[PDB]
């Protein structure tokens, strides 16, 4: 006889990619239970300008903050064909 | 004879993307219960100006903040063909 | 007779990609419970300006920050074929 | 007859890739719990300018930081064709 | 007759890719409890600028920082087919 | 009749890469337990500025800091085909 | 009968790369219980300019300091094709 009782108080925070927390498998026979692994396998005349958080051609996870971005400018992109006089 | 009594109080605050909390798998036999695998197979005249969260072509997660994002200006983009005096 | 009371109290702050936290595996019989491995299997005229947080094209995890970022500026980007007098 | 009562108070703050915190397996009999290792297999005119926390191309962990990032300029980039008189 | 009472008061604060902390295997019999290795296999004209914390191809693990990043500048790259008079 | 009462106050503070603190591996029999190798098999006209933690096309661990950076300027990096009068 | 009371307060403080803290094997019988070895097998016009822990095509270990960094500047990257009059 098995007998399980779980108590899991759990917080998450500010946390954006968690995974996996109190998680209760309880039998008389289990095979792999909880079974999550992270595989990765990785075969391998503009002016730009950028500010912030910024994702191109990625596969990658939750990008965040918590808390204040203060005042950004990007004051002055002249490129591509440009003349002053 | 199998006996689970579970009790999860769970608080997710901020947390975008999160995944398997509080499961609860109860059984007298299982196999792979919770498969949850994150698996990636990554295989390989303008003038631009960007500013803020920005994905272009990507496949990532969810982009956030939790907090306050102040003033920005992005003043004066002149490019492409162009002509001042 | 296998007998558990678990009780996990946990608190997750700032922690973007934890992952197999308070997790419990309860039973009479039980192969490879909890496999959660990490594997990496890793195969191998524009003027740019970046400014923040940046992924380009990777398959890499959560990008965050828990406080303040201050102003930021990228004044001046003047590139491909731009002409000044 | 096994008995355990597992008691875990975890917390977790400002640690983005932690794994494999406060997990219980009880049982009477269990091959490889657990199992889980960190495997990596590693085989092998343009003016750029980066400012910040950048990958490119990487399969690396989550990059972050804790506490306040201040005022960044990146002021002047010039590159590609471009001419001043 | 196995019995455990096992009580882990786990406290994580800035750190980052931390791994198999806090974790309970109790039984009758366990054949390689814990499997957790970390193996590594490691087989083998433009003008760039980067500042702060950066991965180009790497497959390595979290980079971060707990604290504070003071204002950086990045004035001035005037590289591939510039001209100033 | 085997008897376990563990008890482990852990603290882990600015300890990025740490791996199998506080485990308890508790059974009548038990082989190999605990089995956590590190094993390493390691067979083998631009003008760039680099400044800041950075990794190139490494496998290696995390790179951090816990404290203050301060100002860094990367102030000229003037390269391929560039003129100046 | 085994019997057991193990009581481990640990301290880590700004350590990366620890590894088997605390760790307890209670059973009635055991086979190479603990097995961690550090196994390594070894086999064997640009102008560049480097500032920081930097890492290129390593397999090595976390790099990091506990402490402050103070300003560096990496004022003048003059290189290939470059012409100055």
């Amino acid at each position: 006889s098995v007998s399980a009782a779980p108590g899991q108080n759990v917080t998450i925070s500010c946390s954006g990619s968690s995974s996996n927390i109190g998680n209760n498998y309880v039998s008389w026979y289990q095979q792999l239970p909880g079974t999550a692994p992270k595989l990765l396998i990785y075969e391998t005349s503009g002016t730009s300008a950028t500010l912030g958080i910024t994702g191109l051609q990625t596969a990658d996870e939750a990008d965040y903050y918590c808390g204040t971005w203060e005042s950004s400018l990007l004051a002055g992109v002249f490129g591509g064909g440009t003349k002053l006089t």
